[PDB]
């Protein structure tokens, strides 16, 4: 037994495991319980801190994945199954993982806290692409990642009641952040240099912690990848959250016909149902047929979020804060094979204009007929209004701009103009091992494997240029964690990454080629979403 | 060493296995290849007989399941998992199984041949509910069950071409019937007393072998359980079969962008696609939103079926043939949860009047607005036209009568009036271990476990009375297989089972109570489907 695999924390002792990288070993502590199991009477309730334990807790393997829907659209397909749970499903899932270099750093080291995405209905910290053994070995930093409750178990909200207050999945993340403040020093980490970074729903979660006062004192830097809290999918109304929760209870037989009419007996009936029963009816509570919309998401309850995320961003101070935001080239292509008519991953998806007009109503739900007419005007090439290849790219840009790119550009503009130093990027490299069709380009979620240094894994068929590209990306994220600046504090030979300002709107392209500075995060297209369309809906 | 576990057939030698029953041992020969693997260039082609092999083929375990869609509507639910494949999926699946008593019968024994159901898109002969160790031990008969290609691999039809002629899944069953004629004597079976029996799509398959001359001379008695070849779901036209096959090719990228669209190049493109790719787009070719409809079913091609099953039944002679038909009480309740609005297995499914009107358009597709009005009249109790419990039962009877009961009642009428001795039953016992909700009553598919003597398995939690009831049904089915008459030839004390005639229309009820003769297989309801509705559609 080695001396660096035994660590004592405020709850007790843990035995870690020594992972192996092509360039040196690394210590890991996988499966640390940071909360009591939210089972039985504690379902839908905020997390309670883990009670101290006797003996040594085995932290050599990942723990259970929180109960979640499992994607069955393309069974056996690598592109979809790489995001499915790789452990057993259980409500006993509130566990975090810590990677630390070997030998353990004798000086305090910056800490990176990863929050997985998955539309607030799925995801796990044990996926292969979230392996932090390569980022910790190459850049000698401390990586922490936790599981949080997703779906109804983490975001079912009956606003007003105390049996289902909502946003408990966000409280799972906050409790894990407090755990890092109280225990990351035992692993060689600096609790005064914590960098939150997440992707999609994790990026939205990172943004919601910026807007929540109790969570702001737990980290110092933020990285939002392909997501933002002001997105049209990230939050839901107090009344809509009550309707979605009530219909879910109706589908599972709650309340028993017909006694009961208050939230106390409604939640009491939900707590008796098996976990899989609630999951099988999760998608049946959405109001409309749509893509990029999810049943149970964070709610604006006045507690965790005192107001809407857009309001908190406009009227907030962000001085002394470094933020790194960015998107991929084709944000919307991934979500079109999940409901848009005429789209299939097994053909070229050469849609007609009739299918394009129907896809706009699916990609942009809850809009008037006039608002839909404005969308098809701005995204139609009127020289070739019937070209299937251009209509395919157009609908991909419609979903991408409406859901990811423009809410990110809106957030990045307000952050830089209110004190924060913001850096922006656009990931434009398609991995050579990508199993999705070519017409999707660089889809949503496929920059994560390069940030985590997955191409360094010799058992995978990546190219030599992609391995160098992975190390360069790991340097950017690490430099931003230590200094708050992605540039190398002493490098003059490499091109510089200029900050993003509301006026110049400068960003860089991440590719196999060196850095290239550009201007405008789709400024012309996002002016329609952020400026005009709000006013087009105010007048019905 | 047991000598009765080594059998030589016309292809080679086989090593069997001796299974255990609470009343004695039984020899089993599971996984006997009866055809060459239909892979590569043989996909969509008729089966070729298995060429003789050297050595000894191991017949001690079930072989692979044919490629098929897997139900993911209720993951982990016993009611649906029990029909999913229990072996690896592979196109190498043409294997049959033989159960024979120990000691091997020294006299020729009648042979039962089982054909599984599953809407021609799924099913396997290796399911636990199809285990023939109990029927063979208790009644000392020979039970044979085979796999046949389902879905597109067994019923994709481009009529006209020889690259995808259609009905090859039915030809897989015929080749297994010819195998029984040539080799069942080696197991102690009588090839002059072969009794076909299937359920749902298997029952329709048994009915289609009665109407095909080449298959007629391979068996002598037939049992059709909850299915008939004249059902609105069992067949499809040559034009519709071409449209469904062409769209499936389009969804998988066939033909390539700029290639000719003839049948030779189209089937050649489908043979290059992986098996799972064709399965993932199987349900995307149905024309309308409907229940109890399946993509690739047998086609009326003029070869296997010279005319429609309805025509061949009317213009056919059935003298010297004993048929046993029957249905369960609640045939339609199972299919409601797959798409009828307001239906869910986890609540009471107390639908409204508006949901009932929408469910009629789903349960009875392809009909005009006036035809749907007539269905609403016959199945609405106008004294309580909005009672949710009565509307739930009404839509269950709508789907049950339209798809199962009335197509069965018409088949039994024309058979008895044209020389065949027909016996009819109605299964009315709900199993005590049934996991489906109580409002479904006796769902479709849950009499099979009692015919196969599953309650005799000690590991199951069935009641004592259900074991005696299982032995009764095994006696009825065996007596029919032996003599063509389900009644006991030695016991005049038990109530007799009278034949079904076109005038008296007599049947019996099967439950824990003794036999009870009734009259009319939904005579008033089926007169609407079999007599009036065809005339209502002729005048549009
Ligand atoms: N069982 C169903 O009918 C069903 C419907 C919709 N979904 C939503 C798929 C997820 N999705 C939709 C739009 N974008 C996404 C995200 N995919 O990662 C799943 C299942
Ligand atoms: N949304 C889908 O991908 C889909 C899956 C399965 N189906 C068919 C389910 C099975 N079924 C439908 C109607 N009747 C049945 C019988 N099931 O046993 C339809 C659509």
């Amino acid at each position: 037994e080695d001396a660096e695999l035994l660590v004592t924390v405020r709850g007790g002792r843990l035995r870690g495991i020594r992972l192996k990288t092509p360039g040196g070993p690394v210590s890991a502590f996988l499966g640390i319980p940071f909360a009591e199991p939210p089972m039985g009477p504690r379902r839908f309730l905020p997390p309670e801190p883990k009670q101290p334990w006797s003996g040594v807790v085995d932290a050599t393997t990942f723990q259970s994945v929180c109960y979640q829907y499992v994607d069955t659209l393309y069974p056996g397909f690598e592109g979809t199954e790489m995001w499915n749970p790789n452990r057993e499903l259980s409500e006993d899932c509130l566990y975090l993982n810590v990677w630390t270099p070997y030998p353990r750093p004798t000086s305090p080291t910056p800490v990176l806290v990863w929050i997985y995405g998955g539309g607030f209905y799925s995801g796990a910290s044990s996926l292969d692409v979230y392996d932090g053994r390569f980022l910790v070995q190459a850049e000698r930093t401390v990586l922490v990642s936790m599981n949080y409750r997703v779906g109804a178990f983490g975001f079912l909200a009956l606003p007003g009641s105390r049996e289902a207050p909502g946003n408990v999945g966000l409280l799972d993340q906050r409790l894990a952040l407090q755990w890092v403040q109280e225990n990351v020093a035992a692993f060689g980490g600096d609790p005064t240099s914590v960098t939150l970074f997440g992707e999609s729903a994790g990026a939205a979660s990172v943004g919601m912690h910026l807007l929540s006062p109790p969570s702001r004192g737990l980290f110092h830097r933020a990285v939002l990848q392909s997501g933002a809290p002001n997105g049209p999918w990230a939050t839901v109304g107090m009344g809509e959250a009550r309707r979605r929760a009530t219909q879910l209870a109706h589908l599972v037989g709650c309340p028993p016909g017909g006694t009961g009419g208050n939230d106390t007996e409604l939640v009491a009936c939900l707590r008796t149902r098996p976990a899989q029963v609630l999951v099988n009816h999760e998608w049946h509570v959405l109001p409309q047929e749509s893509v990029f919309r999810f049943s149970f998401v964070p709610v604006v309850d006045g507690d965790f979020l005192s107001d809407t995320p857009e309001a908190l961003i406009n009227a907030g101070d962000f001085h002394g804060l470094q933020v790194l935001v960015g998107v991929v080239k084709d944000e919307g292509s991934y979500f079109l094979v999940y409901g848009a008519p005429g789209f299939s991953k097994d053909n070229e998806s050469l849609i007609s204009r009739a299918e394009f007009l129907a896809g706009v109503r699916v990609g942009v739900p809850q809009v008037s007929d006039l608002a839909a007419e404005a969308v098809v005007l701005h995204y139609t090439d009127w020289l070739h209004p019937e070209d299937p290849a251009r209509l395919r790219e157009a609908l991909s840009d419609v979903v991408g701009d409406h859901n990811v790119v423009c809410p990110v550009a809106q957030l990045a503009g307000r952050l830089a103009a209110q004190g924060a130093r913001v850096y922006a990027y656009v990931f434009e490299h398609r991995a050579s091992t990508l199993s999705w069709p070519l017409w999707m380009g660089v889809p949503h979620g496929y920059e994560i494997e390069f940030i985590f240094g997955i191409p360094l894994d010799p058992s995978r068929n990546y190219t030599a240029e992609e391995k160098i590209f992975a190390q360069r990306l790991m340097r950017y994220w690490a430099n931003f964690a230590r200094t708050g600046d992605p540039n190398e504090p002493r490098d003059p030979k490499a091109p510089q990454w200029p900050p993003y300002t509301a006026g110049a709107q400068q960003y860089v392209s991440l590719d196999l080629r060196p850095l290239e500075v550009r201007r405008g995060l789709r400024a012309q297209a996002c002016a329609f979403w952020n400026r005009f369309l709000p006013k087009l809906l105010s007048a019905t």
